[PDB]
């Protein structure tokens, strides 16, 4: 032989702590090795992630308390309400979505990085909690809690994607993983970019872009991760898969739109909020490397949107 | 009827995703509410692990090439195994321990303290990467992730603590989920230490600092958690409890010696090491609300040592 192996390479005769703990006991366990990284895109995500670290109170809030007062009632209610909405999908994406995506993990790094995540939509969440405690009454925030248990319309999202994460498809994992950054949150942000645009909550929309700039790259890395993995299977399997992202996301958008019409209708902002959602459908789709069906007329946002986006 | 109730708080008819993932789908689903919180303890453990973020970046470990070239290769090789040893262990625990406790939080708030807890664990592991980078050959580096999947005795450490993360017992899967910061990596934390006291390798001791500011506030917290749980325990259930507590450190003290031993006897350390490492075996079940049944000669600690541990980072 022209090549001599005098050693087998330590990495091919053992598995990570997590594939040990869940998957294959048949060798020992080896320790993250940041200095030889099997995909340099994970180096990327960790350190954009890490370097983009931030908490609630870095915002100064208190200086939207004029322009909230300016608001009626039922507006103040409206975002109370659509907040906590928001608060609800990040507490199912924090404390199950995130870290089920660990242990179908392709890379060391990647382990790391979902625990990232995990960490930072508790952040987020944590971060409506701050907004509420500056602008809104007691009565205000114990009501929002209330509406959001009793939303028989709300709960059907987050219901149609936990079982995805509790069960043994880890590709069907990571496609409703995708979703929740990707697409159910955005007919929630509109409100507050639509608000800004029209020179309301400043302040608020300072942490809605800061949350925005960890889940464009949530949704992502997710969809990054997918690509890899369903690119191994046959065409039928990858076809089979196609129609499933497709079926899931159809479900979800028929959820969505009722939501947002018993959200928003009473306001005018529905058919404005769903177009919205829309677009930000098609570009979930197009980060699991798939077209969009979209058309130009169902995803138009206003220029003055956008640009809070 | 002076007593009926007509209006149920959302609280109480609802319950937190995590729950209805894993344990009941009869309620409907509540958001974390951080305007109303249950344990304020949880909120100051939050802040602080919060406020306390750092990244391995923040210290410059490249000053450490005078004290580290100093050093022989025996010297350089005991550091890279050692390290990557602890690298394993905070991998086990970011990756397994920490995710696991998620879905048995007693509050809302725990849920999200957990998964900081799982990222900073991943910090503390890439931190051992960002020396390697700076001090370490490729050869090294290698050699030390060999000696790692190849040593039995050390394996058996993590092998002992992981199916208590993966089964269905949550106070024995929170036991274990102080133990790890509470004990199992201190036999580690003596080498640096012992160098520092010594004026080597001092930037490495402030990343071992600031980990260690991380891993007390897990053994706290995962303690405090415990105690609260076990305390509603029958009486009889509760002493069942502590003896496998007392039982599960028994036998993890054996398999730490043992690696400590391998580690160390040619070094000469190995006693002072597994002294440091008795000492907090006792802070762990403090922790736990139980007295250490360590004698001072068994735990003692050089003055130099201690000093570098009890620095604030
Ligand atoms: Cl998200
Ligand atoms: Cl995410
Ligand atoms: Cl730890
Ligand atoms: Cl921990
Ligand atoms: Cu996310
Ligand atoms: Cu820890």
């Amino acid at each position: 032989s022209n090549i001599l192996e005098m050693t087998k390479n330590y990495y091919d005769r053992s598995v990570s702590p997590v594939e040990y703990a869940y998957f294959d006991q048949s060798q020992n366990m080896r320790a993250i090795n940041w200095n030889k990284i099997v995909d340099e895109k994970d180096l990327e995500v960790w350190n954009r992630v890490t370097q983009n670290f931030w908490l609630p109170e870095n915002i100064p809030v208190s200086n939207d308390l004029p322009s909230w007062n300016e608001l009626d009632d039922d507006w103040q209610q409206l975002i109370t309400r659509t907040f906590t909405g928001l608060t609800l999908l990040d507490t199912v994406q924090s404390s199950i979505g995130d870290v089920a995506q660990i242990k179908n993990s392709l890379t060391e790094q990647e382990q790391v990085i979902y625990a990232n995540f995990a960490f930072m939509v508790g952040v987020h969440a944590r971060s409506y909690g701050t907004i509420f405690s500056t602008l809104c009454t007691s009565e205000q925030i114990e009501e929002a809690h209330e509406w959001v248990v009793d939303n028989e319309a709300l709960q059907a999202r987050p219901k149609a994607l936990i079982p995805f994460y509790t069960a043994d498809d880890p590709l069907k994992s990571k496609i409703a993983a995708a979703l929740m950054p990707g697409f159910l949150l955005y007919g929630g942000f509109y409100l507050p970019f639509y608000l800004s645009a029209r020179g309301k909550l400043p302040n608020t929309s300072d942490i809605i872009r800061l949350i925005l700039r960890d889940k464009v790259i949530h949704n992502f890395y997710s969809g990054y991760k997918y690509q890899l993995k369903v690119a191994k299977l046959s065409p039928e399997k990858q076809a089979e898969m196609k129609q499933f992202v497709f079926d899931l996301l159809d479900k979800m958008i028929g959820l969505e739109k009722t939501y947002l019409h018993q959200l928003y209708d009473g306001f005018g902002l529905a058919d404005e909020a769903i177009r919205f959602s829309l677009y930000n459908a098609g570009k979930f789709l197009q980060n699991l490397g798939y077209e969009s069906p979209f058309t130009k007329e169902e995803t138009r946002i206003a220029p003055e949107v956008f640009a809070q986006l």
